[PDB]
């Protein structure tokens, strides 16, 4: 009746890992830019380091025990944990930030293969929670991470188990019912997101309003480069029945056939004479680096 969660929750020293910068800040913390360099391994690993009252300190241990359970290339996962005065999350550098950012600042670059491309791993990333029996809870352009141009992780697991009212299914907003189905539709506010260049979803309409909105059956509107074979996609994620909204393992099909010619379904102007930085460019990324995804004890 439910199999061991043998996952290794890695404790790190604090004499391991230096801070460089900050990345990020807000209520729960700082999060910075850091490098480990574990014991006499010869190895320098850039990472992302989450520094932090009881419950907190709870909060904190939570989304560090389903951190630490993922393992997938396209989910960021737990390196480890720091006990010092303040509890520090190791995770590994996204050097690109969040897919929010990016594809607001990166708009004139951003060609329908990348957007297809993130949304096939994006749907990848969602079908592994799902197998691993895992509800996000929180999926949005904010929470996928950017490690390069073509490839992106979904994070943020402080929501995750076994409010953002504008990416929550209309069942999770009314009686607070949360399923592999209510991150569907989540996903497609967050291929919204990704399609209309980092727009807000129902912008100037507060939450309160949200649900009223979606019981008359208005729904986000569809992006000038979306085809309505993108669109009808992104409207099955949004259906009242749960049970009718495609599964995150069709939405990997039906993204990879799109990725296969993708001009034919996303009209970009300029779209294929784009280019994004990518590892064979001069000086995209000193000595001894490692990424976490090749670093494996
Ligand atoms: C609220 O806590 C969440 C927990 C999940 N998290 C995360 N997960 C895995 C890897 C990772 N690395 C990571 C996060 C980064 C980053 C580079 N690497 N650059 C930024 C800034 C410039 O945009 N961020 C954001 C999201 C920041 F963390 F600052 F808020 N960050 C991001 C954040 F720490």
């Amino acid at each position: 009746g439910e199999a061991p969660n043998q996952a290794l929750l890695r404790i790190l020293k604090e004499t391991e890992f230096k801070k460089i910068k900050v990345l990020g800040s807000g209520a729960f913390g700082t999060v910075y830019k850091g490098l480990w360099i574990p014991e006499g391994e010869k190895v320098k690993i850039p990472v992302a380091i989450k520094e932090l009252s009881p419950k907190a300190n709870k909060e904190i241990l939570d989304e560090a025990y389903v951190m630490a359970s993922v393992d997938n290339p396209h989910v960021c996962r737990l390196l480890g944990i720091c006990l010092t005065s303040t509890v520090q999350l190791i995770m590994q550098l996204m050097p690109f930030g969040c897919l929010l950012d990016y594809v607001r600042e990166h708009k004139d670059n951003i060609g329908s293969q990348y957007l297809l491309n993130w949304c096939v791993q994006i749907a990848k990333g969602m079908n592994y929670l799902e197998d691993r029996r895992l509800v996000h809870r929180d999926l949005a352009a904010r929470n996928v991470l950017v490690k390069t141009p073509q490839h992106v992780k979904i994070t943020d697991f402080g929501r995750a188990k076994l409010v953002p009212i504008k990416w929550m299914a209309l069942e999770s907003i009314l009686h607070r019912i949360y399923t592999h189905q209510s991150d569907v539709w989540s996903y497609g506010v967050t291929v919204w997101e990704l399609m209309t260049f980092g727009s807000k979803p129902y912008d100037g309409i507060p939450a309160s309003e949200i649900s009223s909105i979606l019981e008359k059956g208005e729904r986000l509107p569809q992006p000038p480069i979306c085809t309505i074979d993108v669109y009808m996609i992104m409207v099955k994620c949004w259906m009242i029945d749960a049970d009718s909204r495609p599964k995150f393992r069709e939405l990997i099909i039906e993204f990879s056939k799109m990725a296969r010619d993708p001009q034919r379904y996303l009209v970009i102007q300029g779209d294929e004479r784009m280019h994004l930085p990518s590892p064979t460019d001069s000086n995209f990324y000193m000595d001894d680096v490692v990424d976490a995804d090749e670093y494996l004890i």
